[PDB]
């Protein structure tokens, strides 16, 4: 029996740049023990990354919910804080990562 080996081994998934991966690192914990928001403290910050803001709020409110004690003192917050600007980028884009951008096929050729 384990949890955080599976979640742990795509911690660096995520920062990778190759979120799709990374959102199936952290699944299994809401279906091995959802009672931990850890599970929600990682899914809540890559769902968000690909562009599913729509679902990261349904983490964030499911994660919430298991940050009733010192264990979690800044989960406790850092679901709220995502929470408090997924409603801001579900249609919006104004904090962008991986964004890219060619040439007006006009430039100064060089």
């Amino acid at each position: 029996s384990q949890f955080e080996k599976q979640k742990e081994q795509g911690n660096s998934l995520f920062k990778q740049g190759l979120y799709r991966e990374a959102v199936h690192c952290y699944d299994q914990l809401i279906t091995a023990q959802p009672q931990n928001p850890v599970g929600y403290s990682n899914k809540a910050m890559a769902l968000i990354k690909l562009g599913e803001y729509t679902q990261a709020i349904q983490m964030c409110q499911q994660g919430l919910r298991y940050t009733s004690t010192a264990e979690h003192v800044a989960i406790r917050s850092k679901l709220q804080y995502r929470l408090e600007l997924a409603q801001g980028a579900v249609g919006s884009v104004q904090i962008p990562v991986v964004e890219v951008d060619e040439l007006p096929e006009g430039y100064d050729r060089s």
